[PDB]
């Protein structure tokens, strides 16, 4: 009701402000059992104190993490020409995303207080683990002087808001690459452009349906699922109802019937996707979906 | 037999080559490439998976020995850890005490890396939330441990990292999950028992009897809860191989709750860091395996 929420709002709002005067975090479970503290006020389940928390972003125009509280999954993985620097009692941390070799940096929970350097041209965010680890080992960021953001099926908030920080702070265009499928667009590329965190600007660069065509890609055909999430975003998708190329895009892969998998590259050698397909692809802007 | 002889031919040709040129195939990839073998290709994933689960089984060597690597990426560690690796641009050093708030990102194949430290044990953490906070606290250099998140069930990557950090550098597995049957079941059990199994982890906690000796916030039981400890207790080779298991279940069953780990936050958000991991550690009577 009314007045417990508001009396649960103040005792977040008392919490947010010690955690910012200690300089500390809370995840969204970390709030909920700190919250059983509260006697009558405690949160019946993890659901309401997420609510409360949602709506303290919503009410006071600030993003949740500013107010100390942080998501519980991580972010993904990043590598390429980027430093990221933390300021400690001891002097500076600084994290170079070209100096780590077969592994990556993988990106933390709350992103705010990391720091940012970078003489980049464009930042590459990446669906698959696997597509990733192809490209951070054939050095595609260091040819490209491109960052490479894994998404790992829909992004996290924490990959969110790593990219579209590196976007807003250091001018550089989202270039998006994703599975040729209905869930790559209409949810890992949607969330990514349309979600507070969204970065409109994002661009689908691949794997398209007309890619499907152009480079004769190993094909799947779409299933049930595929086909009804593409009529469903047709009809009632502000996202696809506003850009006339994927409303064509969307439709021409359910003419098609078939989708691939941006992996499906390989057909045409192991490096194929970096020295053909990419670079054709990041180069001619006409192919990209908005 | 016919054609699974021809792919397999063609599989090893590929590996081969694989590592005469210093490079890796995903399962995906493999699959793909396999698009090109005429008569031989592979009718769908699944079938170039099992090709590549055989060759490892009859052969008796890894998968990623061969070339083949698998789509999932590892999780997330931080702690006293240098890894090193040998590159054309001379030698690369990653430590892990330098990371600040984030983290390394353990890479889908971990066959080249090199690994150096002087830890005492490595801490294999459930939650990605509950590693964000020992990471944060510095657990791991108050405790000189190796902070590895498992983020669900282990990915292979993940296991193959612990495993080969446990045998090289002699370092005890301690797992700390959420006091529930997935994570006792499935998350602890995929990483103690096939080839990259380490049967020496040891679940620290949220055992059981964690749950009423810190009188933590719990949740009732679900429905496929008591299922899968039921299932577990009548059908598990594990848990029917382990007595003090089958104790700490049955325990559960009775109290009919469960527990998540971040719960002792509700004595603040340091207490895991400070009360109840310093206590854990200290008394392996408290442990379940
Ligand atoms: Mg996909
Ligand atoms: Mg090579
Ligand atoms: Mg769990
Ligand atoms: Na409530
Ligand atoms: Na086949």
């Amino acid at each position: 009701n009314q007045a417990k929420i508001f009396a649960q709002t103040t005792k977040m709002l008392e919490f947010a402000k010690q955690l910012l005067e200690t300089d500390d975090f809370s995840t969204l479970r970390e709030a909920y059992y700190v919250s059983k503290n509260w006697g009558e006020a405690r949160f019946d389940d993890q659901q309401a104190s997420n609510n409360v928390i949602e709506d303290l972003e919503a009410a006071l125009g600030v993003l949740r993490e500013h107010l100390g509280f942080i998501p519980e999954e991580d972010g993904s993985s990043v590598v390429g020409p980027l430093k990221i620097i933390e300021e400690t009692p001891e002097g500076e941390l600084v994290v170079d995303c070209t100096k780590l070799g077969t592994g990556a940096y993988n990106i933390p929970n709350d992103v705010t207080k990391l720091n940012l350097e970078t003489d980049a041209d464009f930042i590459l965010a990446i669906e698959t683990s696997g597509m990733f680890a192809r490209l951070n080992a054939e050095r595609f960021w260091d040819k490209h002087n491109c960052i490479l953001v894994s998404l790992k099926g829909v992004p996290a908030r924490a990959t969110r808001r790593f990219i579209k920080r590196l976007h807003e702070e250091h001018d550089l265009p989202v270039l998006v690459f994703t599975d040729g499928d209905p869930y790559g667009y209409l949810n890992i590329y949607r969330t990514l452009k349309v979600g507070k965190l969204s970065i409109p600007a994002a661009r689908l660069i691949g794997v398209t349906p007309q890619d499907i065509i152009d480079y004769d890609l190993p094909t799947h055909p779409l299933k049930e699922q595929d086909i009804k999430r593409i009529k469903d975003g047709l009809k009632n998708d502000d996202f696809v109802r506003s850009f006339p190329e994927w409303q064509k895009a969307l439709k021409q892969m359910l003419d098609m019937g078939v989708r691939a998998e941006q992996q499906s590259l390989a057909k045409y050698g192991l490096k194929y996707v970096v020295n053909t397909y990419l670079p054709e692809k990041i180069k001619d802007e006409s192919t990209w979906l908005p």
